[PDB]
């Protein structure tokens, strides 16, 4: 519906997050021009191309197909530039990315909250798996915080739909790749699956429990292990060699052994032995529930 969010009633409020190929802004949709309206988040491309706008169309269809408490809410599209461009309209979640929230609001985060966020992320990912969607970019930078009690997967720009007959998607046009969240078979064979999302979730869980101490981020920790001197493809070569022979991110300071064990099971080089997101949500909620109270 091109009349749902008309570009002339979509008012700027704040820049929220930008990268090489996309940007998100806070806007107010005020159809009555009475200084009221709901606040929304607006994603738009950067350095657009025909190929990227086609992908963005796929991204929009993917998000529109998703309705879940732990998936950011799709609201519509703005066909801006006189209906010669595309912008994606989403609900606005006010505490930003989980990566920033962990750093900025340590005062209101304890292990209980971390497990609750863990559970919620797994449940959102269970849901994606029922659509045969592979996220491919799971990281705390792409999780959003609605409030102290709820997080949602917040971006789907790299998400792919599995082929009808395969359980993996083989990417044949790799661009910007978050290699320090990648499963080994994604690095070596460009294969992405629910199981490689589980690998990446293992890194998310690590992130949560490092509390995003800059020296403990996965890129920083892997580069320390690889050698900070290394540059270029040599980094990838050493990362692959490291992972294939059981090199792993360390247990974070203060992390319970049981949570670290979940991490290490997600980081299984044997794809089929990785737990499912349903296993993980149940396991985490049972940890939470087995506590006193
Ligand atoms: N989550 C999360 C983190 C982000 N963010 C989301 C809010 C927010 N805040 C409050 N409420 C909200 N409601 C809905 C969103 C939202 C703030 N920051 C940063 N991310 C954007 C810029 C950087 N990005 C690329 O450069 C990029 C790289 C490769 N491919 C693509 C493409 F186009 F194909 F998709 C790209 F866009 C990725 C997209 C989303």
């Amino acid at each position: 519906d091109p009349t749902q969010f008309e570009e002339r009633h979509l008012k700027f409020l704040q820049q929220l997050g930008k990268g090489n190929f996309g940007s998100v802004e806070m806007c107010r949709y005020d159809p009555l021009q009475d200084n009221t309206g709901e606040v929304v988040a607006v994603k738009k491309l950067q350095h657009s191309t025909e190929e990227h706008l086609r992908d963005f169309e796929r991204e929009i269809e993917i998000l529109k197909s998703l309705q879940h408490d732990n998936i950011v809410k799709y609201k519509g599209v703005c066909y801006s530039a006189g209906r010669r461009n595309l912008k994606l309209i989403m609900e606005y979640l006010p505490y930003g990315s989980l990566r920033d929230y962990l750093q900025k609001h340590k005062e209101r985060i304890d292990h209980i909250k971390l497990l609750q966020y863990t559970s919620q992320i797994c449940k959102g990912m269970e849901y994606l798996g029922t659509k045969r969607y592979i996220h491919r970019d799971l990281a705390t930078r792409n999780i959003l915080v609605e409030n102290e009690n709820r997080v949602k997967i917040g971006d789907f720009g790299l998400t792919k739909v599995l082929p009808q007959d395969k359980e993996y998607y083989k990417v044949k046009e790799p661009g910007e790749s978050p290699i320090f969240w990648y499963a080994p078979e994604s690095l070596t064979e460009s294969k992405f699956s629910v199981a490689s999302d589980v690998w990446s979730f293992g890194v998310v869980l690590y992130e949560l429990f490092t509390y995003i101490e800059k020296s403990k981020s996965p890129p920083a920790e892997f580069m320390r292990m690889i050698g900070n001197d290394k540059q270029g493809q040599m980094i990838v070569f050493h990362l692959i060699e490291l992972l294939k022979n059981n090199g792993r991110l360390p247990r974070p300071d203060g992390c319970p052994d049981e949570i670290y064990m979940i991490m290490t099971e997600c980081w299984n080089n044997n794809v089929n032995q990785r737990p499912s997101f349903r296993d993980l949500a149940l396991r985490v909620d049972q940890i939470r529930d087995n506590m006193a109270g």
